[PDB]
Formats: structure tokens, C-alpha cells, sequence
């Protein structure tokens, strides 16, 4: 059974990466699994329906990277799009 | 769609799921921002011999306090995980 005891933190610490990054409208959804001592991430972000998708690949890959870089005890990261009209 | 409750929402949640009676610990945790709202998937590591009827309580009670306690939420919806240690 995974220990769960970094989950607040990641949480936390990823919104507030995602939520005021470049090019994001909003954060649609963020999940968390426990695995061992860490944490699985996925988090999807709200962008621009007429955004370039080489665009929002480098805004989720930009916002994938901080998230590896700054948070701890995450694992894996996926940052994934949903499009909107603005 | 704002977004700003999101933080306390996950954080709140969490404990409560983590410290209930008969939770082994977290295995995932969801939320979605919906309008002002934030919907919550929760799931539950419990022990695998653990009676449905009491696995039922237990989540339904941590559903409760989570709607009790927790504001911004709405559609919360726990679910459970056995685990057999044995």
C-alpha cells in the first residue's frame, strides 16, 4: 500500500505551477495516484481552441518540465489540453 | 472558470479520506473544476475482507464529512480499493 504522505504538497504544487503558466485559460482537472512513497500526476489544462498544437505542446511540455524540476516525490507527469473557444 | 478552490478542496479532502477509520490510505484523488464548482473522485485502499456492507459505510461516511466540511464541492464520489495484505 503507497504511504501517501506527499499528496498535499504535489497537488498544491502543480496547480499552482499549471494555473499561471503561459497560455492557460484555466486548470480543468488534476489527479493524483499514490505509487510507493510518490505520487502520479495528471493534470489538464484549459488553452486557446485556435492555439497551434506545436503551441500547446510547448505550453504542456513547459508546464511538464517545472513540474519535474520544482515538485517533489512525483514520479511521472502528464499535462494534457482541452480546447476552448475564448 | 476561476479555479481558486481547488487547493483547499484536494488538501481538505484528502485528510479527511486519509484519517477516516478504515482507510489503509488514499489511492487516488480527482478534481475537476466546473463552473465555480469542484467535483471530487476519491478512492479508498481498504482491506480486502472487510464486509461490502462495511466498506459501504465507510465510504459513504468519508462522502458525508467531505460534503459536510469541504466548501466548493459538489458530486462528491468515494470509491474503494481492496487490499489484501494477507
Amino acid at each position: 500500500v503507497p504511504r501517501g504522505s506527499h499528496m498535499n504538497d504535489v497537488l498544491v504544487d502543480a496547480y499552482n505551477i499549471a494555473k499561471d503558466s503561459q497560455h492557460v485559460h484555466g486548470v480543468h482537472y488534476i489527479r493524483g495516484r499514490n505509487v510507493g512513497e510518490d505520487v502520479h500526476l495528471d493534470i489538464n489544462i484549459y488553452v486557446d481552441a485556435d492555439l497551434k498544437v506545436f503551441e500547446s505542446d510547448l505550453v504542456a511540455d513547459a508546464i511538464r518540465r517545472k513540474i519535474e524540476a520544482e515538485v517533489d516525490h512525483v514520479r511521472d507527469v502528464h499535462v494534457g489540453v482541452t480546447p476552448v473557444r475564448i
